[PDB]
């Protein structure tokens, strides 16, 4: 099943599609500045992209490191991004008052890993009838998906997307299972699946790894977040490689 | 460091509290029922007892199932509880608003597993100077939880009670480490750990019972659950251990 | 089911058995000594105890570590540990053909972890029909070890000791399942369970006492060891155990 | 650094080799069968090949299972084999005593899993001087690759293989850390690294195997190892495929 955002086609047998950008909306300069090189390189490549970032980081280092701009600074710079790219963006609710107006500027809306089960947002994230992100708990198995799934199908929403961020392994340890982008594609509809390299890690030759070892297995798209910006050219010129090629031949 | 809950000593050297109740209130009736029970059981075996409720299921089987009392209501039982069996009260926040109005009746306020690291709720709860119950992330390390413990003394408040919930063991699976009770002890300055067993399970009442002698052969201040006189016969295992244990030189 | 070795009875519900001793067999004067101690310990407390050591050591740091002064010497020291101590003694083989003349000698025979599915040691260790130590591998699930207990069970041995040692998480680190017991128990017809609290860890004291007595606390045949300090290990081990095994099983 | 077997060149930014074949070696008939399928498959698609068999299951599913042809016959079929086609084999190899009479036939010969740390087996295998093919256990971090390296080294064997079969996931599963190839390269001196796919499977079919083939290889990899209307050459023609595209970007 393929998702429509604007006039991107995302979906598990489509050209890979980027969702990349920053951890936390810190200013509106800069966010253009990091946005336009995305767009530059992503451009240059024929890659479809996604311009992501929080304007509210829930989880922080501590507790008084900034949070980011807020919603209505952040919606504001969501606004300024599409305008001036004219790329669709994404990016994390955190409470259901938060999903309308959020809803309304952004293409994509991210359900963060640790609300996952949480059923008041699952239910108003769905009621936007916006195209959902659901980020998969690292103590969540690929089986488990549907779960979420169905409840945001109960709730009227089947614009779904599944973003593997890899499975505790151990104490402070993830790896990321291989085998459960497919459980995941066929206990799930064949809903788009892509793979958040960037937490699903801890390293750039680690990244680069990781992300051809996934999108081997035929997904979507790829989820990242940088701070190396100048590396991102070689980075995907490898990552589409592979994409292509694998794309190119027919399932079996 | 041991905390006071009314007249209740909590801490790591002090006899065992057994923290238990329902999982999600329903009516007036059957919480009083449950706690009675409860309070019977351990007032005849001598276990300090702290009533524990959730006044929402935050995770729900279906969209349309059934959620609870919900807060206003939750707390007017929980006032009612406390008026009739004289004991303090647990129950668990989801929303930093929340944290002012259940801080007023309950004594103990507890930070879901999930919810851990929302430095939002952490500061809110924090704020209403209650002790807190911080229960433990399957997917995090032991040595970790020095770190959910210097935000709530960044927020200023050293009323923390640490909980063992088990630990992601491949998939859909938990497994309960007993090494580290003792990294927590020794890494966030002694404050008192509780061992929720009822969540770290999923002849299973056998199996409670060894998961529960386990972990309080390694000195601990407190039993969490949810739960013929089964409980009886289980607490008075818990707490023959527990008096032992307690009685050697640490 | 209650295994007698000598004058010991070994079994879930019997008090605690210490099996302990030293690495690697060297010399008769350096084995007595450990033992002695251990001895002299475990008499001071009343808990039996087989002093176990390995003669012949497969599994070494090094590639030159020594591997213990062999099976000949080996077993003429325990010969003489059994005879100057009047006590049981357990011993690792890890080839088939030395089981016979090792089981002479060792009241217990013990079969590594690593060799856990080698049925060729596996028969050759039930053939003869001493007392069988298995250790768990760190990664086989408690459930699995019915079928290695089938396999010597087939062979014409139904003596045996499960030997718990920990179970991998994720990189390097091992956890012990305090669950793991029961399970064991459960599928493999209540054999004495034993657990092997050194090789579990990875160690600190502090450590080796929590774990030890969390084990114990799940009502286990006997207490294994890798190693004042040993008595008030023992001491404490003794006072969960007595308690423990004064009450009934769950009703 | 690579590694030569015959005309062979083994290395991570070599075309990838496989190594294939069968559980264990039952007739000759049979296992020419195996091989001759193999290697028109290959030849064709100009693949190197290694043909693997075992002359031993060491491990029965019960004590009366079909062990094998055993060792004796075994090293026949794997002569008539290198006769017959021109390749290099793999086996494993069980104790030390049998490691120098399979080495002078068989090219590579393997260190089984479980018996990685069984100190006098990896210094039997040293002394031969083959190309070694060491299986790293599911209990084993990458990170600790390096151990069972340097013991060979130290006993004078340097062309070692490491063959990832998958890492030890909570009870009776396996997951393959795909980061782990890396680690390994980076600590063990840039060694090949294969990718045993089979058995990084058997606790979960073709898609599958395709699924994790594809993604293993993605990462540059030396080889893949495996066991078995066309199959294996429409798999082979997929990772083929993958491999020549990743081997011709710069590292
Ligand atoms: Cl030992
Ligand atoms: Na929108």
């Amino acid at each position: 099943m393929d998702i429509k955002i604007n006039d991107i086609t995302l979906g598990n047998n489509s050209p890979f599609v980027l969702f990349g950008g920053i951890n936390v909306l810190e200013s509106l300069d800069s966010t253009l500045q990091t946005c336009a090189h995305y767009v530059e390189v992503t451009r240059k490549l024929g890659i479809p992209y996604i311009f992501k970032a929080s304007f509210d980081k829930a989880n922080r280092s501590s507790i008084h490191s900034y949070r980011g701009v807020g919603l209505e600074e952040g919606l504001k710079i969501f606004e300024k991004v599409k305008a001036e790219f004219g790329i669709p963006v994404i990016t994390d609710v955190h409470e259901p008052h938060q999903c309308q107006p959020v809803a309304e500027v952004c293409d994509v809306i991210q359900l963060p890993a640790f609300l996952a089960r949480q059923t008041d947002l699952v239910v108003a994230m769905a009621k936007t009838g916006n195209v959902v992100n659901i980020k998969k708990p690292q103590f969540l198995s690929p089986s488990q998906m549907k779960n979420i799934v169905e409840k945001f199908h109960e709730a009227g929403n089947g614009k779904l997307i599944l973003c593997e961020r890899g499975s505790s392994f151990g104490y402070d340890n993830l790896v990321v299972d291989m085998l459960g982008f497919g459980v995941m594609k066929q206990t799930c509809g064949n809903l788009p699946v892509i793979f958040d390299v960037t937490h699903s890690l801890q390293r750039r030759a680690q990244a680069l790894d990781l992300a051809l070892a996934g999108m081997a297995t035929r997904l979507a798209g790829l989820f990242l977040e940088s701070h190396p910006l100048h590396l991102l050219e070689d980075f995907l010129i490898r990552i589409k490689a592979l994409d292509d090629l694998i794309k190119s031949q027919p399932i079996l």
